[PDB]
């Protein structure tokens, strides 16, 4: 396999697809009114300018995450996909000649995009964010000028606490390190502190990437906030305009309501409760199988599964599941710098269509049982 | 200004924005049912797999342009924007180390993206696609490995003929040259023939880029087909998958019906009838400045302002006083901006009330500026 995405595109043709983690579950009772009134959000995007709709969505999201710093900043761009933002950040890191340490494990495409754009990439252990001594040696090594992170991390669910985030920013400022912050799974995290305030008050250069595609199920009609410090804003804007003039005001109006509704009824009611129900299903299905579900860490709409006791490796166990019409992700690609040293893991995404998920999970337990 | 896009973002804050050419006109009678039933498209995208929805839109488009070769090919990808496809092609041209000559003039972000990907770029004249000796002199030079075109070209409206396209396809075929073909304005062209079949028969490596954002006003909710030959498809698909897993099924299902309506009712009554009204309107409203005419009619208007004694940026700044934003033309000649400061570009596919009122406000400002 070339990439996780190739396994994902392969999984799009299977009856029970648990490969890609995109948000594709059914619209819950709370969001039904948004789809029932799609015309109002079509008309809202038509009646508001492109600059105004961009701030309307940004400040709506800033109210959701309770960050005044994000609400007051205007150094940002709106991309149709979060990968589009990682790519522009990749071009900026290469243009400014920044030796970037990339978190490991991470979704393979971040590494692939960083390499395609010609960035000097270094492997960076994810658990250094929770070990002060480990982070200090890498930051003081002088082999890197930028630090690319995913918080909370995919697929380990590792999440920095406020004291661990403040320690990381202060160390990067001391060594003039630029922080790249992939916050794709931010809403699933258990922490609740203003990371934008800690970033701007430090004065360091940073880029924070947001994303709706792993949270609200809008059929891959997504919006991705790209927020950056003032000192790098004009060059970031330049690189963004080489590709995009804007994103769609219609998409901005639709997702602005999804965020506003999540804020009104709360994240658990609209997001976290159904994720926890789907997490309990796979746990109860895979109890007593030799498959150990990774747990310590926040709960992502993904399930990291140790299959060491199964005797198979990640790829062949996934090949066995594919013969029973079940597509899963082999986990070695997430450890992009040490793939052969991590073959004891598969990943099962959760935010799939409801009927296909619960039936697919049942078929997964029957498939696991037959392979014994 | 450093780019055309930078001017386009500034125009968004003006009362009458004629800068960016993205289709933003109102929904005519032909497409209103589409909006009245946005729920139907939302449900259609949800009720079908991603691979099927990608093929369905491609077949639907192939039926509108009557191309059986596009209908039968499967080496294609779906990007949310046409520039996303341009960038993937530029990454391919760099990875395969192919020296590329890009058409001049052209929208500068084409040159900007190729440059950003580290492509060895050379310029070649736009009219070489209509002079057999001139093109033969370019392809046989041994300096280039690929040719990147916009057909029809923005903003001159130059459209190739069946004779020229076949001449161009065979000419590259002889000299190991890949053809990159930007058909973003395909619907506005007056010709109708199968470029895909002609490219398909030839056997040369090629990449064709489609787009909806210049044609169907969906508030920049867009779909861009990226079709390529078999010999380079696995590498093209590899580069696409580094960025995208998919596009949006809802976006595919929504614009598939836009393509379906245009096919059943005709491209004239749905698209071209209104641009003629808007082209004749601005042409009559400017009867000192000379509109570039010779060549299909794009949803744009190329205007020579040499008679005014002004350069494009100066005139555009003067027009900015009255809440009118337009595009300076020097950046379309990415390889020779200094020699081309005499033209201006105005976009016609704006909201209806904003356009017709805006054109009148243009004539009053142009009359006032010249007094
Ligand atoms: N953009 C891509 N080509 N692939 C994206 C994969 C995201 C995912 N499946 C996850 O984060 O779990």
């Amino acid at each position: 396999y070339d990439s996780l995405t190739e396994v994902e595109v392969e999984g799009l043709s299977y009856l029970y697809n648990f490969a890609d983690g995109h948000a594709y579950h059914d619209i819950n009772e709370h969001y039904v009114d948004i789809i029932n009134n799609l015309q109002r959000y079509w008309q809202e995007g038509k009646d508001h300018s492109i600059p105004d709709m961009e701030k309307a969505f940004k400040n709506q999201f800033a109210e959701l995450i309770d960050s005044s710093t994000l609400h007051s900043t205007n150094h940002f761009s709106v991309c149709p996909t979060a990968s589009n933002s990682i790519d522009i950040v990749a071009a900026w890191l290469h243009k400014e000649n920044k030796r970037t340490a990339l978190i490991e494990p991470a979704f393979d495409n971040l590494y692939l995009l960083l390499k395609r754009r010609g960035v000097d990439i270094s492997a960076f252990d994810e658990l250094a964010l929770k070990n002060e001594h480990q982070l200090a040696q890498i930051v003081s090594s002088g082999d890197i000028d930028a630090l690319f992170l995913v918080n909370p991390n995919n697929p380990t669910g590792l999440e920095m606490t406020e004291s661990e985030f403040v320690y990381l920013v202060e160390q990067c400022k001391a060594h003039n390190i630029t922080i790249l912050l992939d916050r794709t799974f931010r809403i699933y995290g258990k922490t609740n502190f203003d990371d934008y305030q800690i970033l701007e008050q430090s004065g360091i250069d940073y880029v924070v990437i947001e994303d709706t595609g792993k949270t609200w199920p809008t059929q891959d009609l997504k919006i991705s906030l790209m927020v950056y410090s003032e000192a790098i804003s004009s060059t970031m804007r330049l690189l963004y305009e080489e590709i995009f003039l804007c994103s769609s005001n219609f998409a901005l109006a639709l997702l602005k309501q999804f965020v506003a509704v999540t804020a009104k009824f709360g994240v658990d009611a609209t997001i976290k409760n159904e994720v926890r129900r789907r997490s309990e299903t796979i746990n109860d299905a895979l109890a007593g199988t030799g498959l150990k579900v990774f747990d310590n860490k926040c709960q992502l709409p993904l399930c990291w599964i140790d299959i060491s006791a199964t005797g198979y490796d990640d790829v062949s166990f996934a090949a066995r599941l594919k013969e029973h019409d079940i597509a899963v992700l082999p986990g070695r690609f997430f450890y992009w710098n040490s793939k052969s040293q991590h073959t004891q893991f598969i990943r099962v995404s959760l935010m799939k269509p409801d009927a296909e998920f619960y039936e697919g999970i049942g078929k997964l337990k029957e498939a696991v049982t037959r392979i014994l």
